[PDB]
């Protein structure tokens, strides 16, 4: 019973429909956390992204760490982020992604406020790192990427933290797919009928 | 084929609990103790040594900001071993890292652990016993043991647990007979015995 | 079995020499000018493209900073090629970066490039001419000439050359024996015919 | 004849020992470039590198940009540097290594006052890019790091970055050793009497 959610962080941008192709191509689902900026900037991808078959959830407005967790404005910028994005889909999604990850953002204050409004949080269990390999060739940062995360998926679930908002990433996913499927993984989106604990803080109410 | 069972975030209020269940097996297993839990329960803290089980460390305050991102890890880590050592006497090397050593564990930080005179555990096998949390014991527990018979795979493996979590003690009997049937053995970390189970792959700890 | 001669920083004052050289053995190759040596050398810019060199773009400032830390790149191969076509009635594509794409050309930059209409062209053997400025030119130049011999080994080959460099101009002879001897043809540019050749494996370039 | 120089930046540091005797078991010499605060702690090292064969020149006391550069202390902090060095090893290095490089940090004004003082400068023609790889198991870095340097040995002569101030980085070292070697190379430290210019300036006064 392996799945692999690969998600997808910051986006959409100007590489999406590429990698988009590419997940089509190999009868893929995924899971994208999107930027208000680029929801707005690309909203067409949005929209094919969810038609494709694939999770779209929230990643804010801001990226701003200090927005986020310092002054709390979280929550806030994920049900704006949600609007947008309901907006161009018509679901009103319920999973988000800290942007920098929860731990330590995330503090049991602001992780109340997740819960009470309904919002659902997901860390990751792979760091492909793909986003530090932008100072060499794309196809040399694409195998390192890969490599990277081919050789860290070993649990029945993984979930692989990419942004298809880099070259290097996008270009890692058709060997990862080809690696992960040899090793038996299959590569859902995350669905919220079988919602999961993900996340650093150990927190299984998001 | 060794079997290394170890348990996070106490003691507390179901560790005197699982100290007869493992007893009762003649295992051995270790506990990574959080400061102020040693403080409130010193007895199960001198307890644990005596029933052959290694007592390590697991920080005092298990904040992810101040230990790694303020480098307080090795600090707080040995006065951690000094309450310990207050109690059995003896002054223990090993550290598990609270929320892993990846990333947590810069570089720098993993020098003045080797300069400090402390090795470094992770895990293999995730117990996953924090999901099923404030869940209905039984049924949990028994998932647990799933969660973990399945991934005992390796010659050696070394088990995440918490002893501050229901489920988990629960788990634990189940596990014992199953992973033991399985050809294995449950030892406590000897330091003697040092080998490297830690992500970072580095052998200096 | 294509070899394909590039000369950077010109047009200059050997450059007429070099063309005479180029045409006497029947050899056609690529320039790539800076915006202020076009200015003031407009014949030759105009001879190049007229004998059937291609003639593309190396920036109006050739400055590092300007250039890529500050994002000028494309402003600065745009003006540039302007300047190239109010003689040679084009509007060529093809840029070579100072210094080289990486890692000055960045993933941003990068796009610029793309959206709008350029190509990028590093090298495969670096001549390495400058080493041997303000030098004795006829030694200088046979050493140059074998620098690139020697690396003459795969089936497409760019070599980068500086025709402001008399010890360069002296080695071109050299290597057009020598190459020829190899199997190699000599071609410029075309770009219908255009195929990536960029330090950042950057194929939409 | 093909010819790997190894050059270390930013050291001496507490990995260099490790470094030291891993470059001695291939009878291998390089070429160290150091900071003007870890001569001053770590002098066996440096005395011990020297001593041992290879090649020790300055990259300056601060490794601050603003102060090199903009401020212009290049040749005062070289100097200075140099200073050091010799009082430990009996030897005023001419070869200097620019902190973030020469690009473009040495200006005209600055590199012809190197010339005014004999100085020479070195820069690279492989960037390991070593130091980005602190987020992962050695082990996996150490690899990614070999392969970086082993795909890009092809000029007759490569002047190899590395900074020997990283655990990932001297783990690296032995499959560069092995690797190179694969395909010819040697493993020499720079020679005074031998130089040849390897500057992004491609100024050969130094
Ligand atoms: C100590 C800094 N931590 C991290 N930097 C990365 C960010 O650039 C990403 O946006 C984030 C979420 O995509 O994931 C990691 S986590
Ligand atoms: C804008 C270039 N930045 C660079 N960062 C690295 C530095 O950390 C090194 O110290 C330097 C010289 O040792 O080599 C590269 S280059
Ligand atoms: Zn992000
Ligand atoms: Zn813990
Ligand atoms: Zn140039
Ligand atoms: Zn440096």
């Amino acid at each position: 019973r392996k799945v692999a959610y690969l998600t997808f962080d910051d986006g959409p941008g100007k590489y999406t429909a590429e990698l988009l192709n590419t997940l089509k191509q190999h009868d893929a689902k995924a899971t994208f956390f999107l930027i208000g900026a680029n929801v707005k900037e690309f909203p067409d991808l949005v929209k094919r992204e969810n038609a494709e078959g694939h999770y779209v959830g929230m990643h804010s407005m801001t990226h701003n760490f200090a927005k986020l967790y310092k002054n709390g404005e979280y929550v806030n910028e994920m049900k704006e982020d949600q609007g947008l994005i309901a907006n161009i889909i018509g679901k009103s999604p319920k999973l988000t992604r800290p942007p920098y990850g929860s731990m330590p953002g995330l503090n049991e204050g602001l992780r109340n406020k997740v819960v009470e409004g309904g919002f659902k949080v997901w860390d990751w269990t792979i760091d492909s790192l793909d986003w530090r390999y932008n100072k060499m060739p794309v196809d040399a940062a694409a195998a390192q990427i890969a490599q990277n995360v081919l050789t860290n998926a070993t649990k029945p679930q993984e979930v692989i933290l990419m942004h298809d908002i880099h070259p290097q990433s996008v270009a890692a996913v058709p060997a990862i797919l080809k690696g992960l499927k040899e090793k038996g993984y299959e590569f859902e989106a995350y669905h919220e009928e079988s919602h999961f604990p993900v996340n650093f803080w150990h927190d299984n109410r998001m």
